[PDB]
């Protein structure tokens, strides 16, 4: 049953993977692990293999490992990262120290294919459609991404797109704040799912114009540039702000009106402009949802209400728990062992 493993060293780190994975080649890394391209001899497809970095170093790393594995085991949608395989070279819990995750290799992300460049209107429709199709699914399981940015959006040669949990922050050969909802930067501590729609708006704008929509130098500059486009908060939004200091500061600003978006995005498909107007609203309760956005006329050539599925319910109850490092490790180990690969279809 247990496959036979082999060892090699890659960028000062040891990789121990089953023989089925061949021609490991680094493609990059992030805060939580390093990623290699490989050939999967079982399917004949190319895969991405992520080795998590120091998965059980602290209580927080351990819980973060468990969270990532539990999440990735639940995602089963064409526009969301899915797990082909999860393995460890350990034969038992006592020696369990390394965790590797496997997904379909995409080969690029939207940090790249922007090229700092204009994409055509039809390419924008298709890419933003797939993003929203993925988010409808994610949001239906009451998961909010919260950190959407071009690097989270993996794209293959067919322009097929998947949302990653974490992309490559470094590529073996773009500020995150640029894509953040204003409520995130104000530390609201309670979020709507439409925090992610804000980010989509930012990405859609950039693809249509070739320019970063709000290239702030910091969170304060970021908000300054946002208010410039969308205007200062209205009385209706103001009613909903409990924070006295946030309210007092906002009300003390030289008040500004919402710009005419048609003027800002001159030349763009008016349907795209209309959709941008419905994503980029300060008040998160008035932003369009992923489900509503799919049914916007902009996506008429793609929208299929019978092929935009929702997710099985997802149990996030472990988030409220405070466990020992060996308990998170053991729970993660149980998840490695219970893993059922998808069919080769
Ligand atoms: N997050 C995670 C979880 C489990 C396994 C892997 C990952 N992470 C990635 C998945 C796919 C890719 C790419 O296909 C890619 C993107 C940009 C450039 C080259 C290739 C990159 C990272
Ligand atoms: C599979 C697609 C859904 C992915 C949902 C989780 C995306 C990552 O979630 C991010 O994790 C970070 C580190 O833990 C946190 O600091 C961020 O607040 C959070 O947005
Ligand atoms: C310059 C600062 C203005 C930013 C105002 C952001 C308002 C975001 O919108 C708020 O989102 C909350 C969820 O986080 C909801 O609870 C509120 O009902 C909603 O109005």
């Amino acid at each position: 049953e247990r496959p036979t493993f082999y060892r090699q060293e890659l960028n000062k780190t040891i990789w121990e993977v089953p023989e089925r994975y061949q021609n490991l080649s680094p493609v990059g890394s992030g805060a939580y692990g390093s990623v290699c391209a490989a050939f999967d001899t079982k399917t004949g497809l190319r895969v991405a293999v992520k080795k998590l970095s120091r998965p059980f170093q602290s209580i927080i790393h351990a819980k973060r490992t468990y969270r990532e594995l539990r999440l990735l085991k639940h995602m089963k949608h064409e526009n969301v990262i899915g797990l082909l395989d999860v393995f460890t070279p350990a034969r038992s819990l006592e020696e369990f120290n390394d965790v590797y995750l496997v997904t379909h290799l995409m080969g690029a992300d939207l940090n790249n294919i922007v090229k700092c460049q204009k994409l055509t209107d039809d390419h924008v429709q298709f890419l933003i459609y797939q993003i929203l199709r993925g988010l409808k699914y994610i949001h239906s399981a009451d998961i909010i991404h919260r950190d959407l940015k071009p690097s989270n959006l993996a794209v293959n040669e067919d322009c097929e797109l998947k949302i990653l949990d974490f992309g490559l922050a470094r590529h073996t050969d773009v500020a995150t704040r640029w894509y953040r909802a204003p409520e995130i930067m104000l530390n609201w501590m309670h979020y709507n799912q439409t925090v992610d729609i804000w980010s989509v708006g930012c990405i859609m704008a950039e693809l249509l114009t070739g320019r970063t929509l709000f290239p702030g130098t910091d969170h304060i500059d970021q908000l300054k540039l946002i208010l410039r486009l969308v205007g200062t908060p209205g009385a209706e939004l103001l009613k909903k702000i409990s924070s006295e200091s946030a309210r007092n500061y906002i009300q003390s600003l030289t008040q500004m009106p919402k710009m005419n978006f048609a003027n800002v995005f001159i030349g763009a498909n008016p349907l795209a402009v209309d959709l941008l107007e419905k994503m980029l609203v300060l008040d998160s309760d008035k932003r369009i949802t992923a489900a509503q956005a799919l049914a916007h006329a902009y996506f008429a050539q793609y929208h299929d209400p019978d092929d935009e599925p929702v997710a099985d319910p997802y149990d996030q109850s472990f988030e409220s728990r405070d466990l020992l490092i060996d308990e998170w490790k053991s729970l993660t180990y149980d998840e490695v062992i219970s893993f059922v690969p998808p069919p080769l279809d």
